[PDB]
């Protein structure tokens, strides 16, 4: 309740099932959630226009990811359109929500990856949306940006994603990175389109567990880094909530998301989709 009054609607199984199929209650609830967008005039940085895909979708200042290398005192060099996102139970920095890199922000995105020790990237962009919704920021094989050698070591093709196993080398230190490019994001967010997003959420949460204690932030991106990104993150949080608590609170999870980054879960169709995803998971867990 720091940036706005949070809301909550704790759903047990039966109500969750019905709620996902009630678009009139969904839209009534959704359009009461504050967007918590940033006034664009909050950022008065010469050259900032080149860093943002959309002039009105800006990172909230309190949770903004600051690029501290090579100059933390230069407002432009330290800027990236990204925010630290709290996970389940308010765990700090479980994710980073960011826009899909553009030509002028490819090297900045890798600076963020390196600064944050990011082990996993979740890219929610369809094949046909390249390169207008996301610039291809990974190399075909190898590339070096600001002293970091980025190498794509393997491309694992699945039905709903392309997984790239990447190496990051600077000086003597070498780190691994998992890049999950999800290619099945639906235009029509019907229940039959919920299984590929659920599989991705479950794959990524098992991969984040395999990193061991205090997993570094997981980077999630789509075009503006709010809509599809908000859905992925809300689904991931509620999946942990349902297993731990036996209930889901998409409403309170959406409020938690909007407090960290304005516009997280941009549309009502996305809001309803998260309910289709959680209702399905609940049925699957029941067995
Ligand atoms: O969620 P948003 O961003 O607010 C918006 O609703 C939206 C906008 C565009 C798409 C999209 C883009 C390219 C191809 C396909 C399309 O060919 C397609 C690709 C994969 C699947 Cl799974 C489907 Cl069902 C359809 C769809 C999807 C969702």
């Amino acid at each position: 309740n720091l940036y706005f009054q949070s809301m909550s609607r704790v759903l047990q199984a039966e109500e969750l099932h019905e709620k996902a199929l009630d678009p009139f209650l969904l839209q009534a609830e959704f359009f009461e959630i504050p967007m918590n967008f940033v006034d664009p005039k909050e950022y008065d940085i010469p050259g900032l226009v080149r860093k943002n895909r959309y002039k009105t979708i800006l990172p909230n200042p309190h949770s903004r990811v600051c690029l501290t290398s090579p100059d933390p005192d230069d407002p432009l060099s330290s800027y990236i359109n990204a925010n630290y996102i709290r996970g389940y139970g308010g765990e700090e920095k479980v994710y980073i929500a960011t826009q899909g890199p553009i030509v002028s922000t490819v090297a900045d995105f890798w600076r963020m990856v390196w600064q944050e020790h990011t082990p996993i990237i979740v890219m929610i962009t369809n094949i046909e949306e390249m390169n207008e919704k996301c610039t291809e920021y990974w190399p075909e094989e190898q590339v070096a940006y600001d002293g970091v050698e980025i190498t794509v070591q393997k491309v694992i093709h699945t039905e709903d994603y392309r997984l790239r196993l990447i190496s990051l080398k600077s000086g003597t230190e070498e780190r691994g990175l998992k890049h999950y490019w999800f290619t099945s994001w639906p235009d029509q967010k019907t229940p039959d389109r919920a299984p590929p997003l659920l599989h991705l959420v479950r794959e990524v949460e098992e991969a984040a567990q395999q990193e061991g204690p205090h997993c570094a932030p997981i980077i999630v991106h789509c075009s503006a880094g709010i809509g599809r990104t908000g859905c992925f993150i809300a689904t991931s949080i509620c999946c942990q909530q349902l297993r731990q608590e036996g209930v889901v609170d998409i409403l309170k999870t959406t409020c938690q998301l909007r407090q960290d980054r304005g516009g997280m879960i941009q549309t009502c169709e996305q809001y309803q989709f998260v309910h289709h995803v959680m209702s399905l998971y609940e049925k699957q867990l029941s067995h």
